[PDB]
């Protein structure tokens, strides 16, 4: 097989990192984490998009060199992402000398294949989105001065007219084939309604894309077109190539890049198994990216998943990812974002709701359940008991726990992480209802033979749910497993998705004094 290759979009370094970037990368991170938990080879990629007019003109407005500015902001992105405790394998920068090489090579391939020609683009362009737009996608709006101007219907930013001699990619010639690709691979774009957006857009027709810009326009802050120093490679063709680059970089233990391989196969990563993106950058990944790859005779990605947030921009609920993490907890925060947000963001991100979920699901449902099946009160010998005979209620719960991995697996592979969490927690609420009925606290006295059966199922339930919640709560899953005393070997691998991987007689971990797994926040805000 292959290295499971998951990516996030590489973010413009025009401004400090914020929740949006963190969320996108968090999705990339989780998908990665779950595949490692299945014991697969993983390579999760993230990074910054440093070239372009947008970034150049942000660096100019802060009275600083593009090189110095992008290094600065890039550093802030890395710091942020380190604080968030992702398990990302590499942070790429499009200023990397080796990335530049891949871009020049891809361009040459495109030119050699006959799909790049010298023409003009005369039309609208949004600098903030670095996006060509047709007149149907612009409208009337207000310049930040206050004067009347034209803006993008998509994003809302100011659009400007551009008339330039540019190099043009023959995107038009790839309509028939992109349509074949969407139809033949109906999981390739997720969620389904966005997939239908891409097909209708492409069905309507595709014009040629301008893959270069005049040197001056971009303030010489971009990759030169091979064989034409007066032009620069479109920031987006540059940016997209990051995926091919990352697939070709050998990385040391520091996470520093040490070599660029000649051919993507050497590292067994390309094409991406999943590109995590946001809704604002769909066309670049679903239309251009493959059209480029089809031209160069490279393989197409397997899945693009486009979540409900804007990868860029400040909208809505002011969140500092790190200040909320320090406030409510890191794993708790990540859980909250992944649980509360589905594919259309009808999400309630208020403090009230965060507290309600942390208290509700993380403390009451998961938390209380862990503390019960490890309590000296209930689990008197601090060990995994041997179950006696199973009742029909016993087996009904066992069935749920046995089916959870199959279900959770599918949801992660769509991927729909929200559905995966709900799936797991459905099984947790069930376990709690079982314990409530069985009153194990009473059985300690009455029927110890029975309690063995009840404790074992509860323990195994907790174990398997926690295993499946480990890509969401990576730190707290370790705290859980320590409490249950699960050996390191049983914390990973599809072998341990099975009911009863941990044998009876396994001892629980040391009970720490005044220990709380998820501490309850104050429900009463006023
Ligand atoms: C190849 S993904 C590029 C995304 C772009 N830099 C953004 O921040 O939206």
């Amino acid at each position: 097989e292959k290295v499971f290759f998951v990516t996030s979009p590489i973010y413009y370094v025009n401004a400090a990192p914020h929740i949006g970037h963190v969320y996108s990368t968090l999705i990339t991170d989780v998908i990665g984490r779950y595949h490692r938990v299945k014991g697969e080879r993983v390579f999760a990629l993230t990074g910054t998009d440093e070239h372009g007019q947008k970034v150049a003109e942000a660096a100019k407005q802060k009275q600083v060199s593009p090189y110095d500015f992008t290094t600065a902001v890039a550093g802030e992105f890395k710091k942020c992402f380190e604080q968030m405790d992702y398990s990302i394998d590499y942070f790429i920068r499009t200023t990397n000398e080796q990335h530049k090489a891949v871009v020049k090579e891809l361009w040459t391939k495109l030119e050699q294949k006959g799909d790049i020609y010298l023409g003009r683009y005369e039309g609208w362009y949004s600098i903030s989105d670095e996006s060509f737009l047709t007149p149907q996608n612009i409208t009337d709006g207000v310049d930040k001065d206050g004067n009347p101007c034209k803006v993008s219907l998509e994003s809302g930013h100011v659009v400007t007219w551009v008339s330039e001699e540019n190099y043009m990619f023959r995107l038009s010639a790839f309509r028939e084939r992109l349509l074949e690709w969407y139809h033949a691979n109906p999981g390739c774009i997720v969620p389904e309604f966005r997939r239908r957006e891409v097909i209708r857009a492409v069905e309507k027709g595709l014009p040629d894309l301008s893959v270069s810009r005049a040197r001056a326009t971009l303030h010489n802050w971009a990759i030169p077109v091979p064989g034409n120093p007066d032009h620069c490679v479109y920031v987006w063709l540059d940016a997209l190539t990051n995926y091919l680059t990352g697939s070709r970089l050998r990385v040391d233990e520091s996470g520093k890049e040490v070599s660029l391989v000649d051919d993507f196969n050497e590292l067994e990563r390309f094409p991406a198994d999943v590109h995590v993106i946001g809704k604002d950058i769909l066309k670049f990944h679903a239309i251009y990216w493959p059209a480029f790859l089809l031209s160069a005779g490279l393989p197409l990605p397997k899945k693009i998943v486009a979540h409900g947030w804007w990868t860029k921009d400040r909208k809505k609920n002011v969140f500092d990812p790190v200040e909320k993490a320090e406030e409510f907890g890191y794993d708790a925060l990540k859980y909250f974002l992944l649980r509360e947000s589905g594919f259309s963001d009808d999400g309630d991100y208020s403090d009230k709701n965060m507290i309600a979920r942390l208290n509700g699901e993380l403390a009451d449902t998961l938390g209380n359940l862990v503390m019960r099946c490890t309590s000296a009160k209930i689990n008197v010998n601090g060990e995994w008991p041997s179950p006696a005979a199973y009742t029909e209620e016993d087996e009904s719960l066992i069935q749920l726990i046995k089916d959870l991995p199959g279900t959770a697996d599918h949801y992660y592979l769509i991927p729909d992480i929200q559905k995966a969490i709900i799936a797991v927690f459905d099984v947790l609420r069930a376990i709690n209802a079982y314990v409530t009925d069985m009153a194990p606290w009473k059985l300690v006295k009455t029927d110890p033979e029975r309690l063995r059966t009840v404790l074992y199922i509860t323990l195994e339930g907790v174990r398997v749910t926690t295993l499946l919640l480990s890509p969401i709560l990576p730190r707290k899953s370790v705290v859980i497993f320590d409490m249950l005393g699960v050996p390191e070997v049983h914390r990973k691998g599809i072998e341990n998705f099975e009911f009863g991987a941990v044998p009876p007689g396994t001892r629980l971990g040391p009970a720490v004094e005044g220990e709380v797994l998820f501490s309850k926040r104050s429900t009463e805000n006023t």
